[PDB]
């Protein structure tokens, strides 16, 4: 046989693209193999060499489909269990989602091989990172976006973690696409120059991780007790289980009063309207103030708005010491970035303001996010303020079941703590509830899929990271400069 007549064939290239896309899903939290991201990106860029724009677009689409048919398949658990659509219909829906998410990768590959047909360093090192940044922005922006499975999140424990506090996780996405292509440039061509360049560009951010952009405050250390109720997702929105859920949470929280300064309940812990459960909240706030503590809990609130029609918000509310409860109080967080097909129909929860004040609780200012909102770095940074002590996130991962989705969500949550240099207090109904340190490090974690309480001492951090001080625009300026240079050098 032969091994040179097979690679040149297009069908073999499509199969290899599928294989590399599938293998790239091993780079995230359930498996935590950061070399898999590099290998997958190297395969993506190397298989598109010497290809026509249409063929390369097809190869990129196949690579994206391989990535998104295995990296995100837990969505099946969110459809088969919760929904009357039969098994084949759920499979078709998952396939449609994977194809839609791979359309952006196909577009990226097609544009890359149209504007930059020849395999040179200008393509792998200059054009590919900028075009990948633009494509990922489009994927995370169009139709409310879905910026899931970004290889920058795979470097939390990797060498390039310290680049996140300076320029943001997407900057890692810029570098991983930049380095891997150079490796690809050293693989197809027997030239050690791209290998040396990639090694240098990968080993430079490694010393840039011992820098602490935060100052710990060993005088405001408080005991936080996050409650994981493990309420089943099948009966959560039932009137018969409303009383049982309240009893479970209250009996889990009552011993914690007087010993934990802050108590946190998961997203939509009170599965009832905020106006309906007024006496319970008032009595709870009175008891919390008597013992001395603050409770931050998720709830669904109905507001008559200005047109006298109800506006439904998925809110986080605060009660107790340092934050008295009232139905009309600014100490509240309304979820802004709703989950498509889970809370609204694109093309019915309402959207809160994009910028909201941080929650105040017993003298502690919390930057709050809800479930899906924690994966959006830009929104969290915009809501972040210098006075913030901890990053607050409440979620409900029971939809995804016993799958890889919860861990990917947890890793994307840890990336926010790494970027903003603030402790992250993640609470979930049955998912991963943890206290992520200022460097994206797990300081505490309780077993998943059980009814437990995570009670640990946590220390605030002050100071601003370069990312939290300038934002995401330096990365966009670098991307624009690289794209302009690559385009201007392509007109010849």
């Amino acid at each position: 046989m032969a091994f040179a007549s097979l690679i040149e064939r297009q069908r073999i290239r499509l199969l290899l693209a599928l294989l590399f896309g599938a293998c790239g899903t091993l780079a995230f939290s359930p498996y935590d193999v950061w070399p898999a991201a590099i290998i997958s990106l190297m395969g993506l860029q190397a298989l598109t060499f010497n290809r026509r724009p249409l063929q390369s677009a097809a190869i990129g689409f196949c690579w994206g489909f391989g990535l998104f048919g295995s990296g995100i398949n837990w969505v099946y658990v969110s459809i088969a269990t919760f929904g009357g659509m039969p098994g084949p219909v759920n499979i078709f829906l998952v396939v449609l989602l994977a194809a839609y998410l791979s359309l952006y990768t196909g577009l990226f590959a097609g544009v890359l091989s149209r504007l930059w047909p020849k395999t040179t360093w200008l393509r792998v090192a200059i054009a590919a990172p900028a075009l990948w940044q633009v494509t990922e922005f489009l994927r995370g922006w169009v139709l409310t976006g879905f910026p899931w499975l970004q290889f920058g999140y795979s470097q939390i424990d990797g060498p390039l973690k310290g680049l996140a506090p300076i320029m943001g996780v997407e900057a890692i996405n810029f570098l991983l696409m930049m380095v891997s292509g150079l490796l690809a440039l050293a693989l197809v061509k027997r030239n050690w120059r791209p290998l040396v360049v990639a090694v240098v560009l990968f080993a430079l951010p490694f010393p840039l991780r011992y820098i602490q952009w935060f100052t710990p405050q060993p005088e405001k250390t408080i005991q936080v007790s996050m409650v994981q109720g493990d309420i089943p997702q099948s009966l959560k929105w039932d009137e018969g289980q409303l009383l049982n859920t309240l009893k479970i949470y209250y009996n889990a929280t009552a011993p914690l009063m007087g010993k934990s300064s802050l108590i946190i309940w998961p997203e939509s812990a009170i599965t009832d309207l905020e106006i309906n459960q007024q006496p319970f909240l008032k009595a709870l706030d009175g008891e919390l103030r008597d013992k001395g503590s603050s409770l931050v809990t998720g709830i669904v609130d109905a507001r008559l708005n200005k047109q006298n029609r109800y506006d439904t918000y998925n809110t986080i509310i605060t009660l107790g010491k340092g934050a008295p409860y009232s139905y009309e109080s600014a100490d509240r967080y309304n979820k802004n970035h709703l989950v498509p097909f889970g809370e609204f129909v694109p093309l019915s929860f309402s959207r809160g303001p994009y910028i909201q004040p941080p929650l105040s609780a017993n003298g502690i200012e919390l930057t709050a996010a809800i479930c899906y909102e924690i994966i959006l770095g830009e929104q969290v940074r915009d809501n972040f303020r210098p006075d913030t002590d901890y990053l607050l996130t409440i979620s409900n991962d029971a939809w995804f079941g016993k799958s890889i989705g919860p861990w990917q969500h947890f890793q994307m949550a840890r990336m926010r703590a790494l970027e903003l240099a603030r402790p992250l207090l993640r609470s979930t109904n049955n998912g991963i509830t943890a206290v992520i340190g200022p460097q994206g490090e797990i300081q505490a974690m309780i077993p998943q899929f059980t009814r437990e309480v995570l009670t640990t001492n946590v220390t605030p951090t002050t100071g601003l990271t370069p990312y939290a001080r300038t934002g995401n625009w330096p990365l966009w300026v670098l991307t624009a400069l690289f794209g302009f240079a690559a385009v201007l050098m392509s007109l010849r």
